[PDB]
C-alpha cells in the first residue's frame, strides 16, 4: 500500500511535439513536405538513452487513408531526455513512398540496440470502409484480400540509434494471415521479455520475435477475440497481458497468457473506453512493481486522459490514477485521443498523446497535433481524485 514515489517532489512538463499545419511553426521535413495532420504516436527510449518519438504525417485531412508519410523526431542527445521544446530534433522521415498511406508505428528496441518499427500499409487508392472522396475527387475502393487491395505489413529497422532506416520489407505473407483484408500492427509499442523474446502486438495475433539481438526470427501467435488494436505487457508475475481496444464503446478488453497461449478477453470494468487506442507501460518489477495505463477513461468520449498505476502481479487493478487535464496545455488543441508511453532517462514516464483542435468539428478539416508530456510517479499518486 506505501509507495516511496509519492514523497517525491511531484513533476510535470508539457508541449506540442508535432505541430499541425494551422499552428506556428508547424512541422514540416527538410524538403519542404508539411503536413495538415499528426495522429497515431509511438514512442521508445533505445538502450542508449535517446528517445525516438514517431507519428502518421496526414499530409492533406486528419483522415486515415490517403497520402500519409511515417515521420519521426529525436531527442538530440542521447541524455536530455526530451525536457524542453529545444531538446528535440526537427522532424524526420521514415518513409513516406508513394501517395499510400504508411502507418501504425509499432517500435521495439532490441538489446543489440537495433530499433525496430512495425508499420501498417495500404494503396493510394483504398481506405478502410471504401467510398470515400480523396483530396483529387477521386473515390476509394473498399480495402479487400487482394495483393493491391489489401493492408501490408512492413518491418524497417535503425542500427544507428535511430538517425537513418531502411527501407520498409514487406513482411505480409509472413505474418499476415492468408485472405486478410484489413490489418493493424499496434499501434503504440512491442516488448521485450525478461526471457529474452520481443512481442509485437497485432490485430488478432502477437508477433514473436526469437533468437539473436537486431536479427530476430519472427512467427505469428493467433489469438482468439483479440482486438484490432491491441497493446501488450509483462506483468510483474512475468506473464503476458494484452490490454485491447474494444469493437464498440465500452471497456478495455483484456486477456493473460504465455508465449504458449493466452486465455479468454474480458470486459475490464475498472477501465471504461470510448472505442479508441490505449497505451500500457511495464514501469519497474522490484517492490513496489508498478504497470502503468494510459486511454480516455470514458464510455463516450476521447477527451477523459487519465494515467494510472497498478500494483498488481498481474496488473487486475488500476487505480484511479490522475486527468491528464490536471497539467493543461493551452494552444495545441482539445487533449485527447490515441497515446504512447516510454520511461525517461531521468526517472520519468514520457507520454505522447493526440489533441484535436476541433475547428471543423468530427470533419476531415479539424487540424490533428501531438503533445509530449514528462511526468513522475509522484505526480500521478498527488493526483486529486485518488
Ligand atoms: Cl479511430
Amino acid at each position: 500500500i506505501n509507495d516511496p514515489a509519492k514523497s517525491a517532489a511531484p513533476y510535470h512538463d508539457e508541449f506540442p511535439l508535432f505541430r499541425s499545419a494551422n499552428m506556428a511553426s508547424p512541422d514540416k521535413l527538410s524538403t519542404g513536405i508539411g503536413f495538415h495532420s499528426f495522429r497515431i504516436p509511438a514512442v521508445v527510449r533505445t538502450t542508449t538513452g535517446r528517445i525516438l518519438a514517431f507519428a502518421e504525417g496526414r499530409r492533406h485531412t486528419n483522415q486515415d487513408f490517403g497520402d500519409i508519410n511515417l515521420v519521426y523526431k529525436r531527442t538530440k542527445t542521447t541524455a536530455n531526455n526530451g525536457a524542453s521544446p529545444s531538446d528535440w530534433e526537427p522532424l524526420r522521415e521514415v518513409v513516406g513512398s508513394g501517395a499510400g498511406t504508411w502507418g501504425n508505428p509499432t517500435p521495439v528496441v532490441d538489446d543489440d540496440n537495433t530499433i525496430y518499427l512495425f508499420l501498417s500499409w495500404n494503396g493510394a487508392t483504398y481506405s478502410q470502409n471504401g467510398k470515400d472522396v480523396l483530396p483529387d475527387g477521386t473515390v476509394t475502393k473498399k480495402i479487400d484480400s487482394t495483393w493491391e487491395g489489401r493492408r501490408h505489413l512492413y518491418l524497417t529497422e535503425s542500427r544507428d540509434d535511430g538517425n537513418t532506416w531502411s527501407k520498409p520489407v514487406d513482411l505480409t505473407k509472413e505474418l499476415t494471415p492468408d485472405g486478410w483484408a484489413w490489418d493493424a500492427v499496434g499501434p503504440g509499442n512491442g516488448i521485450r521479455l525478461t526471457t529474452g523474446e520481443l512481442v509485437i502486438p497485432a490485430m488478432g495475433r502477437n508477433i514473436i520475435g526469437r533468437g539473436a539481438p537486431g536479427n530476430r526470427t519472427w512467427s505469428v501467435q493467433r489469438l482468439s477475440g483479440a482486438g484490432a488494436e491491441g497493446t501488450i505487457v509483462q506483468t510483474p508475475d512475468g506473464k503476458l497481458y494484452r490490454n485491447d481496444r474494444p469493437s464498440q464503446k465500452g471497456y478495455r478488453m483484456v486477456a493473460r497468457g504465455t508465449l504458449e497461449g493466452f486465455g479468454a478477453f474480458a470486459p475490464d470494468a475498472g477501465l471504461p473506453d470510448p472505442a479508441c487506442q490505449g497505451s500500457v507501460l511495464r514501469y519497474n518489477s522490484d517492490a513496489p512493481a508498478r504497470t502503468i495505463f494510459l486511454n480516455s477513461a470514458s464510455g463516450t468520449s476521447r477527451r477523459a486522459m487519465r494515467v494510472r498505476i497498478s500494483y498488481d502481479a498481474d496488473a487486475k487493478k488500476f487505480n484511479y490514477g490522475r486527468k491528464l487535464e490536471d497539467a493543461k496545455v493551452s494552444g495545441a488543441g482539445h487533449e485527447g485521443g490515441y497515446s504512447s508511453m516510454t520511461k525517461t532517462g531521468d526517472y520519468k514516464i514520457g507520454a505522447l498523446v493526440e489533441s484535436d483542435f476541433f475547428n471543423d468539428g468530427t470533419g476531415k478539416n479539424s487540424y490533428r497535433a501531438i503533445i509530449w508530456r514528462r511526468f513522475n510517479l509522484s505526480w500521478i499518486l498527488n493526483g486529486p481524485n485518488n
